[PDB]
């Protein structure tokens, strides 16, 4: 229970290898080609006129599971801003995400823009910068220019008692290590997150699962 931001500016930092690649583009699924070792992907979440989160997350296969197992840094919020004083709305809309390659840390680049709806109509911007690192020593694919497409819902489950969101995600691509074998079925998620934002400390943990083939996501996140 008791998450100190909203749940919505979480949705982003809860594993793109789940992602739809059209098959005119498989060559350019970096995500799934550095499984099993997986990436490591950073960013820095900028929230306009308020403060930042720098999150690092570790993206891999234990065994059968998809795992990201992350750690959130908050700084600089206003008090009385969108995030901390609980102005946000559930409902928010994503920008695509634009990957371009990386080719110093042999992985990719992604910037994208998501738009919060506030209580008052007002938007509040969260600008993210996107960095992944492959972990693995195998060849990965780094791709061409591309985007991905990103519709989400949020939503609660009635016989949940803790503080939680349920969420479901679809996700297409548009525009060797046969890591992408691994992802040709319905592939069981797990999530964990420890937070900490302008000092308040906090944990989430998720679960779900992932089908690729339709860029599913399904995914229960509860607080600690």
């Amino acid at each position: 229970g008791k998450l100190p931001v909203p749940w919505p500016t979480l949705v982003t930092t809860l594993v793109q290898c789940f992602s739809r690649y059209p098959d005119h583009m498989k060559r350019h699924d970096f995500f799934k080609s550095a499984m099993p070792e997986g990436y490591v992907q950073e960013r820095t979440i900028s929230f306009k006129d308020d403060g930042k989160y720098k999150t690092r997350a570790v993206v891999k296969f234990e065994g059968d599971t998809l795992v990201n197992r992350i750690e959130l840094k908050g700084t600089d919020f206003k008090e009385d801003g969108n995030i901390l004083g609980h102005k946000l709305e559930y409902n928010f809309n994503s920008d695509n995400v634009y990957i371009t390659a990386d080719k110093q840390k042999n992985g990719i680049k992604a910037n994208f823009t998501v738009r919060h709806n506030v209580e008052d109509g007002s938007v509040q911007l969260a600008d993210h910068y996107q960095q992944n690192t492959p972990i693995g020593d195998g060849p990965v694919l780094l791709p061409d220019n591309h985007y991905l497409s990103t519709q989400t819902v949020l939503s609660k489950d009635p016989n949940e008692k803790r503080d939680h969101m349920v969420l479901l995600e679809f996700v297409t691509a548009a525009g060797a290590s046969q890591g992408e074998e691994l992802f040709t079925g319905v592939v069981p998620i797990l999530v964990e997150l420890d937070g900490d934002v302008n000092g308040h400390k906090f944990s989430v943990r998720g679960e779900g699962e992932g089908d690729a083939t339709i860029g599913k996501l399904t995914l229960k996140f509860i607080s600690t």
